[PDB]
């Protein structure tokens, strides 16, 4: 957390995501929320959208389902229009 990757020199070096397993695994409180946002957007969508698809959308807020789905539904949404 404190001290870690910050400015940009530094991303430089690091030179693309140092690890991707890590990052993936996702930090347990984050996992917590994702999940427990997932889940949600899940029993909705999940239906027939995969996870990913709300993975993104969360991370597309940072963790907002809220707004992943206003989203999430404005982007189905946007096929149906007009008339």
């Amino acid at each position: 957390g404190s001290s870690g990757s910050s400015g940009e020199y530094g991303y430089e070096d690091l030179r693309e995501s140092s690890n991707s397993l890590l990052n993936h695994q996702l930090s347990e409180i984050d996992q917590a929320r994702l999940y427990s946002c997932l889940d949600h957007m899940r029993e909705v969508l999940g239906d027939a959208v995969p996870d990913d698809i709300l993975t993104e959308a969360i991370l597309k807020h940072k963790f907002d389902v809220q707004k992943a789905l206003s989203v999430v539904l404005e982007q189905d949404g946007s096929g149906p229009s007009s008339g």
